[PDB]
């Protein structure tokens, strides 16, 4: 096993609420070069090998990747930071060597910090060697995630590194009731249900929980027996969800 391999995932840009300006930045930055890496020759310009996303949990940055892959016909190969942390050298380099088997693929390395933060130790020069060692134009990109890009060995941010960074932050209003509505969606809702008021009420709700509150809502008419979910059910599972939250 390793690290999660998924051989094209089903997640588009109509699955992602709100984020139009950093999806389109690493549209920009990794689905152009890929579908016509002829014009970054052209003028000239290497297109990115590495782009950091950072901002807090569950606002999507996971999603970007997985639906940037779909789009591009990619695998998506997911390494988590926290579990290369004991070897692990030895799987940077499988995971690099796969991904090139299988390309084009989309790395994606959740929580970098974990193994970048600031003669480098021997699983991060791993990272360093293998993106030195793939060439831009190439059909492997790499994308990574992290909280705290500023606790980042600054050897990460270099040129053909992970140089391009985009912020991915909390949903605002208008982002957080699309958010409900895309998790919904599957689901018999009333007409009665007041999207922006269920937005006012999720105050410094990230992507997560906001699910976690479809969920719940669903979960409440079942219990009820309805055969659709009512505003009130929304209400009473943000009501939950919130409560989750206090309960670390
Ligand atoms: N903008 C969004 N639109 C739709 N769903 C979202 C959004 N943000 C988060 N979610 C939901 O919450 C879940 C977790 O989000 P995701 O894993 O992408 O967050 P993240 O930024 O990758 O956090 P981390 O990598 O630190 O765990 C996703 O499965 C997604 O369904």
């Amino acid at each position: 096993m390793g690290f999660e391999v998924v051989e094209r995932p089903n997640v588009t840009y109509n699955d992602i609420g709100g984020l139009k300006k950093q999806l389109q930045e690493l549209r920009e930055a990794i689905e152009l070069p890929l579908k016509h890496p002829e014009l970054f020759e052209e003028v000239g310009i290497d297109p990115p090998k590495g782009v950091l996303l950072y901002g807090p949990p569950g606002c999507g940055k996971t999603l970007m990747a997985k639906a940037i892959a779909h789009e591009v016909n990619a695998t998506f190969i997911r390494v988590v930071g926290s579990e290369l942390v004991r070897e692990g050298a030895r799987l940077v380099h499988e995971l690099f060597e796969l991904a090139k088997e299988k390309a084009p693929t989309i790395i994606f390395i959740d929580e970098i910090d974990a193994i970048g933060a600031k003669e480098v130790n021997r699983t991060l020069m791993q990272l360093l060697a293998e993106m030195d060692g793939f060439d831009p134009r190439g059909n492997v990109k790499v994308i990574a995630a992290t909280n705290r890009p500023d606790i980042l060995d600054p050897a990460l941010l270099r040129p053909g590194r992970f140089d391009r960074l985009i912020e991915v932050p909390l949903p605002d209003e208008f982002s957080r009731a699309q958010i409900l509505q895309i998790h919904s969606r599957k689901m018999t809702t009333d007409d009665d249900i007041n999207w922006q008021e269920l937005a006012r009420s999720t105050d410094e709700f990230n992507g997560a929980q906001l699910k976690a509150v479809t969920v719940e809502a669903g979960m409440i008419a079942l219990r009820n027996g309805q055969s659709s979910v009512k505003h009130e059910d929304f209400v009473e599972g943000i009501s939950e969800v919130q409560a989750r939250k206090s309960k670390s």
